[PDB]
């Protein structure tokens, strides 16, 4: 029975324990951040091969003169320029000599960490920073976000870059076509797959429907019926919510929604002797009632801020066709039924709180079962098949169970008749028949 | 309810074995949707079912066949060249790989086919075929055009399925040669 | 069966009736056990036997598949009289 990014230049508050991987294209300021009290850090990218010279850079909005150099003939030099008071002088630490032109910075354990040394064998260094967790970083180039758990991946990027015929088997046979009517209690449910994007935690990549099985029992006219169902959808619609391109903007790259031009298919396989005996089915029709499927809530837990909640959505299911499928593998066959329900959108519409998405019609994949154990539909279905079970006339010679038993006439009985029957025997005719050796063979001739 | 009823009296089926040769021709179809706006963003590149009809000869009989090719288990890939209006992006493009299946529904007008109704068993000896991707150019408003090129999978008969569609009045039969896939050269 | 629903042989019955008395003797690895083994004639009884999922039903007699029906033994009791020299 069958690596989050690239993000464009911006100022934001990155989560602690994430590396902000920067991919500058030009020499100059790469990234800058401050806690406005005891730490200012700006990373400048210096071109290969520069003898000591003073340059002007805009750091935290103001022009600053910084004397820089790069002793390497062929590698870039990233330099962290830092001050520890608002009017203090900028001092240089690091550097990172680099061939790939990538850098990264992270807020971790009371400090700001940056990469250091010489590619392809880099290390990291740090700068103690008060209120380290709330430092906003301004990227002046495209960047990516990588969790600290995956620091080995960030380190690798910093080090290396991103005949024709006929014949017969069995002989002549017995057959009989026949209709079977049976009650059915369907119950089914949906399933969903919700995948979050890796990174800072504000991006979800997919919310989709997935097939779901259900098994149950119901009674109809005294018979206990065990049924199985598999519910799947087809023709779903891909929606998306783009709250923005910043690491901290809520996004859902793809979420599925079933609407009217859609169909619901439920593949099925089950128990009950009647179910297992569906073979050689020529026709199958179902007479069922209808049903509304309504979406429940689904909360999107953002690292910071109130949580957007997808809520609502509804479709009613209406009968379509039924398909019989027989899977053939090597020698045996796996039968299954495919149902297809057409849909009508119904109230309530769905929306995602805390966003502009509202009053859309259809049922999203976020929480299509709405806390119900199952959705139902009951009725009857009739099947017309053909088998050999109408045959019996081709059963056994003498198929009788128990031998016949015929009571006989009692001793005393019989006599009373013999007597009377004698009163007629002739005379002469008798005598004679007593001059004829009536032996064995004679006596048991008649009778 | 729950009953058994007679419509006909018992008849006579003897089993017959039909040995023959076969030809499945099919093709894919695609849907390519561009995002509205400046012209650098594509939203979807996906497979869509495709029909094909043809005729072939086998042992003197001219056979007319119909096929419908669809895929299942495809993979959603994407290319993000950047968040700027002028950065090339493909929000979603489908790729069939070893976790995907290709199904080909088949019907033909041959006398034997009218015969495959009460089936006790089916068996086949089917060749494999390699499906290779052609080029597709992405015409950007400004700049050289990125071109998707290559890709390949070989199809292997993964059983055969008989499908019978029951609509308002009659039944339509079809065969689906689930083809399991193996990735092949060239890569894309 | 390796795959699916299992056919099941069920039913069948016979009654045993003492019929004819003789002589007999059992020879095992070393000694003998004199006996006048009686033979039972049979009458078919309800229920008939069949094999589910198939084409075998309404047959009378006792098949060899499970003739003891979970009983530890069958029992026939009575008396016998012997007249000897």
């Amino acid at each position: 029975w069958g690596l989050d990014g690239p993000y464009q230049p911006t100022t934001f508050n990155p989560p602690v324990d994430y590396w902000m991987l920067l991919a500058p294209t030009a020499a100059g300021v790469v990234v800058e951040g401050t806690n406005n009290t005891d730490r200012w850090l700006a990373t400048i990218l210096v071109e290969p091969n520069v003898t000591s010279e003073t340059r002007s850079y805009t750091l935290f909005g103001t022009q600053e003169q910084i004397t820089i150099a790069n002793a390497s003939q062929t590698q870039w030099k990233f330099i962290d320029v830092v001050k520890t008071t608002q009017n203090g002088s900028y001092s240089q630490y690091g550097p990172l000599q680099s061939t790939p032109k990538l850098y990264a910075v992270m807020k971790h354990n009371g400090k700001i960490y940056t990469y250091n040394g010489e590619t392809p064998n880099v290390t990291t260094k740090y700068y103690s920073t008060t209120n380290y967790d709330s430092v906003n970083m301004t990227a002046f180039c495209d960047f990516y976000i990588i969790p600290r758990e995956e620091e080995s991946t960030c380190t690798e990027y910093i080090n290396n870059g991103l005949a024709n015929e006929d014949i017969v088997v069995s002989k002549t046979s017995l057959w009989k076509e026949m209709q079977y009517n049976r009650d059915i209690t369907i119950r089914f449910k949906f399933a969903s797959s919700i995948v979050k994007s890796g990174g800072l935690g504000y991006k979800w990549s997919e919310i989709s429907f997935k097939p779901a099985n259900y098994q149950y029992t119901y009674t109809r006219d005294g018979e206990e019926v065990t049924a199985h169902t598999t519910c799947s959808v087809n023709g779903m619609n891909d929606f998306n919510f783009n709250g923005g391109s910043l690491p901290t903007d809520f996004v859902i790259s793809r979420y599925e929604v079933i609407k009217e031009n859609s169909y619901v298919y439920v593949d099925y396989w089950d128990d009950s002797q009647a179910f297992r005996n569906m073979v050689y089915v020529r026709s199958l029709a179902a007479n069922l009632n209808s049903v509304i499927c309504t979406g429940g809530d689904y909360s999107f837990a953002l690292p910071v801020g109130q949580w957007p909640v997808m809520t609502g959505g509804a479709v009613s299911l209406h009968s379509a066709g039924v398909t019989l499928s027989t899977q053939f593998t090597d020698f045996v066959s796996l039968n299954s039924l495919r149902f297809r329900f057409r849909l009508t959108v119904e109230e309530p519409s769905f929306s995602i709180t805390r966003t502009r998405v509202s009053r859309l019609y259809g049922l999203p994949a976020a929480n299509p079962n709405n806390g119900k154990e199952y959705y139902e539909v009951a009725g009857r279905f009739s099947l017309i098949s053909l088998v050999p079970s109408n045959d019996d006339y081709q059963t056994p010679i003498t198929n009788s169970v128990t031998v016949r038993q015929d009571l006989e006439r009692q001793l005393g009985e019989l006599r009373e008749e013999f007597n009377a029957l004698s009163q007629e025997i002739a005379m002469s005719q008798l005598i004679d028949l007593a001059l004829l050796p009536l032996d064995m063979f004679s006596m048991f001739s008649g009778i």
